[PDB]
């Protein structure tokens, strides 16, 4: 009888550190990211059927549908995540079987929103198939699978943080070296600080980032041709991602919001349009309502803002992001990561 | 030392059953609930002063200062919840001796939300106090004193769901009887159902509801003086209430969406302005687009809406409410109930 399965992933707010966790600049010096997940998901749903096809849905309603074959799907441009992920299942679990079976995913934010939603999409495909199959994958053996897919089969250049909040959750500070060996801290973080740190968190939706890849080749430029002054803005990336964990760890709110601001600044410096005039307006318009400290999440350049506020002026804050193009919203953060279940089957 | 303490209160969800729990209805025939705590809050601070005043700020930043005297604080149509809970502590706690501090509010949803906000900011203050004085006050408790002080002290009409999902959180099935008797059932939910329940929810904000006081002052006219058709009516929305609860239990979505269409029915057939043309515009595009049921949370003519969408339309529906008048946003639901911490002494 027909199969149905479902999985999620949460989403990720990238706290610190982004961009140190990109191939040239990890492998070079070694990156550090702090990060943490919340309440938005990537959805991966796997049907059976019971036609020789195999038909693929994506988030943005592209449908591709191909007959049973023996040979490994061509990535053709259209679906090539899909096709990489069910291409290595099939490979390596079913002895280059074909299953047939529909792949679809959705998620509750579009792509360039700053939330780790592409890498999240492939790691939750290849949950769905670890229920499916019943693989013994382990968290750090799918969120390596999830990076070769997207980074080395796809050729999608870009970091490694996403993989690993995906598939972890939580909050977790994670360092990043050569020959993709990563380091996942879960950050056991005490329940008042979680609530504070929630009661002081103000999301902004700005609208689509199309930045993320200008932003990822300018900072892997900046350490190929040795710009100084830009690689010098990494490192301080870098610093203040370490500063930042230390700081939920104490306790310690002042630490947290002067990290958080010269993490921006550093950001900032480190490729062009990570912000711009309109980023600007926005930022300093919170400010001036009494937010201490805010950031693009991701790489920059447009999607999901934060704020630190303190409770005070918190409400002061949401009426003044109301007067610009954009969306407010709470934060609220997840400790699980991706999850699967069975609805036939 | 100056005190700080905070506390949170989920907001809900009205799944089935709300306006039966108001007084007329509740008293003759006994009211039915199925409600659920979501990922927004509403927040209280309180700070003790150095000076001899209290100070109460609103959620919508109204502010009111007095000196410290030793009579109860004046009902006079400002600040009354925060006056009416100060009040209570004062008198009960600290033998009507005033206490110096500053009592705060703010909330994650504005009010005429549909998702209970009004009273959930009355048991955040409570908590609040509760934590500040160390209290032996239980759940039951605690929702009951928020109901006295909202609808007898303040003489604030409405019904009794909102003071117990503030204060108990999660998925809860509830009976309201007569002479302010009420049953909470916790609902232990399968995690796949409460996981296939998030995929299938997609929230609506439509704007601020101004209709709540006339619906709860209609249903409670339809009672009094025996309208047939309504009363029968409102006895449909608590028929549909059971079955849902039901449905949930048993992990039946078929039974859980057939129920919520009924429901919505009834709901609209218990008082003219529970929906109205623009409310039956966007239900009718939901509909269209593929979302199997729908209703708005909370007593009706405006804020939240929920829409049950099987999965394979879920983006088509988010799509097509980008094309109306409102906000959309995923559901995810909170197990826990009213929490507070301390950030000085
Ligand atoms: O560049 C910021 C950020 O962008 C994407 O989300 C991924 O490539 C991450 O690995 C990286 O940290
Ligand atoms: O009338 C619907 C609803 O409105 C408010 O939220 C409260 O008065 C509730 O007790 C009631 O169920
Ligand atoms: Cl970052
Ligand atoms: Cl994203
Ligand atoms: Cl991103
Ligand atoms: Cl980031
Ligand atoms: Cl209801
Ligand atoms: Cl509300
Ligand atoms: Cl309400
Ligand atoms: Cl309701």
């Amino acid at each position: 009888n027909p199969t149905i399965i479902r999985a999620r992933a949460p989403l990720r707010l990238g706290l610190a550190g982004g961009g140190t966790d990109v191939a040239p600049y990890a492998d070079t010096f070694g990156g550090y990211v702090l990060n943490a997940t919340i309440d938005r998901y990537a959805y991966a749903v796997i049907k059976t059927l019971t036609i020789p096809a195999v038909r693929f849905v994506s988030t943005d309603q592209q449908v591709e549908k191909h007959q049973l074959i023996s040979e490994p799907l061509e990535l053709n441009g259209t679906l090539n995540l899909h096709k990489a992920v069910y291409n290595h299942m099939i490979r390596n679990y079913n002895h280059g079987k074909p299953i047939a079976l529909e792949l679809s995913t959705f998620c509750d934010a579009p792509a360039g929103s700053g939330l780790g939603s592409s890498s999240t999409l492939v790691v939750v495909m290849i949950k769905a198939f670890v229920e499916l199959l019943n693989l013994p994958l382990d968290d750090y053996a799918i969120a390596q699978l999830a990076y070769r897919i997207e980074r080395v089969d796809c050729g999608l250049a870009g970091g490694r943080q996403d993989q690993y909040s995906a598939t972890f959750g939580g909050f977790n500070f994670m360092e990043f070296y050569a020959a993709a060996r990563t380091i996942v801290n879960p950050l056991r973080i005490k329940n008042w600080v979680l609530c504070e740190l929630e009661a002081s968190l103000v999301l902004f939706y700005t609208g689509v980032s199309r930045e993320s890849a200008k932003i990822i080749q300018d900072q892997s430029d900046n350490v190929v041709s040795h710009k100084t002054a830009a690689i010098e803005a990494m490192h301080g990336i870098k610093r203040e991602a370490l500063v930042m964990k230390e700081a939920l760890l104490k306790g310690d709110f002042k630490a947290f919001v002067a990290s958080m601001r010269l993490g921006w600044d550093n950001k900032k410096n480190s490729a062009r349009t990570v912000s711009n005039a309109h980023i600007d307006e926005i930022y300093d318009a919170a400010i001036r309502a009494g937010a201490q400290a805010g950031k693009v999440s991701g790489a920059g350049g447009g999607g999901f803002m934060l704020f630190f506020v303190p409770t005070e002026k918190r409400m002061d804050l949401i009426r003044t992001l109301g007067e610009y193009d954009g969306q407010v919203s709470n934060c609220h953060f997840t400790k699980n990561g991706t999850q699967a279940w069975r609805i036939a089957n």
